[PDB]
């Protein structure tokens, strides 16, 4: 066990190993309660997040467990990973705080489309890395669900990582129509819809579907992709949804070349394959990586899948102290990653 030290920051108590020095709050609450720090073990900048009230209820306790499990699992260049997890408690009885250490990333993509007017080459590379990280998450049967520009972080070298900072830019604007309305018939390709919205915004500098609510959101969507045909109506089990959709005045699918005018036609084509209404026909991450738009970057020998992830906990109903103990176990069993770089 290392030696900890204590300080107070922006109305919060922080007790951390001496290893971590020069804590400095970042993002004014936008990221959580998170400090930039200096890691004396590596000489690298890192980010340290202290979870807020991790075991206050059964639901917080379970979220805490889930976040820890997911973070310990992710080992891929384009997915956030865990450098360290610690608590100052010496025993389960004392266990009340969880700190998570990750790389400190440079900026989000909201703060890069909001700034730059992105080049086609930069778009290729950024979307390539999203898709590469998604192939990996998807292969472990993990669905992101909340993909949007503020959940993507990039460095000065344009190396990208997928993350989720949790609860300016609304989730609904990137959310797949099938998990907007009903929530039964969806797959991993809800994330691909989101990548299509993101890519469009990087190309044009404009939120593709900036709806004010779920109804307005759907309307903006149908204007581009057209109202569902009879083949897709057949697969809608929600009576109210089906009534709603068929109640609307029918709209043609737009030709995306007439919308994304002047874009690389390989970009346009890929967008037609991502932004399809029927989730059974939407391109997967794995398929999209092989799309000719990523010719400069695709390497089918360097797009790894994940080890399987034991998600069985998600269907369990346990007490706070049980979720707590399980999280304690995962803290104790943590093996830090290899440092060499
Ligand atoms: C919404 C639920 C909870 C809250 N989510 C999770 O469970 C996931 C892990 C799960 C995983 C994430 C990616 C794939 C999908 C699932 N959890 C994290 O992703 C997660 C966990 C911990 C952190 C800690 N790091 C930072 O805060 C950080 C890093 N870079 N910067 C930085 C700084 C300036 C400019 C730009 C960036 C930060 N502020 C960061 C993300």
């Amino acid at each position: 066990r290392p030696t900890f030290y204590r300080q107070e920051l922006n109305k919060t108590i922080w007790e951390v190993p001496e290893r971590y020095q020069n804590l400095s709050p970042v993002g004014s609450g936008a990221y959580g309660s998170v400090c930039a720090a200096f890691d004396t073990k590596t000489g690298h900048r890192v980010a340290v997040k202290k979870l807020s009230r991790p075991f206050q209820s059964i639901i917080h306790a379970k979220r805490t467990y889930r976040e820890l499990r997911l973070l310990k699992h992710m080992k891929h260049e384009n997915v956030i990973g865990l450098l360290d997890v610690f608590t100052p408690a010496r025993s389960l009885e004392e266990f009340n705080d969880v700190y998570l250490v990750t790389h400190l990333m440079g900026a989000d993509l909201n703060n890069i489309v909001k700034c730059q007017k992105l080049t086609d080459d930069h778009v290729q590379f950024l979307i390539y890395q999203i898709l590469r990280g998604l192939k990996y998450i998807h292969s472990a049967d993990i669905i992101h669900r909340d993909l949007k520009p503020s959940n993507l972080a990039v460095n000065e070298d344009c190396e990208l990582k997928i993350l989720d900072f949790g609860l300016y830019v609304a989730t609904r604007w990137y959310r797949a129509p099938e998990i907007m309305l009903n929530w039964m018939h969806y797959n991993q390709t809800v994330d691909i819809w989101s990548v299509g919205c993101i890519m469009a915004e990087l190309l044009t500098g404009r939120t593709l579907f900036p709806g004010t609510d779920h109804i307005d959101q759907l309307k903006l969507i149908l204007r581009l992709v057209g109202t569902p045909g009879a083949e897709l109506l057949k697969k809608i089990s929600s009576e109210s949804a089906r009534n709603y959709i068929q109640s609307l005045a029918q709209m043609p699918k737009m030709n995306f070349a007439n919308v994304f005018i002047g874009a690389n036609p390989l970009a346009v084509d890929l967008l037609e394959k991502m932004l399809v209404l029927d989730s059974d026909k939407r391109i997967t991450a794995a398929q999209a990586l092989a799309h000719a738009y990523f010719a400069q970057y695709h390497d089918p020998d360097d797009e790894p899948v994940a080890d399987p992830y034991d998600q069985s906990f998600e269907s369990r109903d346990l007490l706070i102290d049980e979720w707590k103990s399980l999280t304690y176990d995962e803290v104790i069993s943590f093996v830090p990653p290899p440092l060499d770089q």
